[PDB]
């Protein structure tokens, strides 16, 4: 059916799926794949916000999340294997 594809880009869909997995690896304290998931998430969110934006102001939705994902990786670097 619609399955978010009618309103959300495939890059934005990818970004969130991988951002969700970043937290899954991190909060399990695997501290292995987590770091690269946190940075790869914002790699897509910034490619959406700067080049593929929607809803005029609505692009601010990713700006709030991406600013956390690039910062929260620096906390993993304490124990990141």
């Amino acid at each position: 059916g619609s399955d978010h594809m009618s309103s959300t880009s495939p890059n934005l869909q990818k970004a969130i799926d991988l951002a969700s997995k970043a937290a899954q690896e991190d909060k399990a304290g695997n501290y292995e794949e987590a770091l690269q998931l946190y940075q790869h998430a914002v790699q897509y969110f910034l490619h959406v916000v700067k080049y593929e934006a929607q809803g005029d102001k609505a692009k601010q939705s990713i700006r709030a999340k991406c600013t956390e994902y690039l910062d929260r990786a620096e906390k993993l670097k304490e124990y990141l294997k």
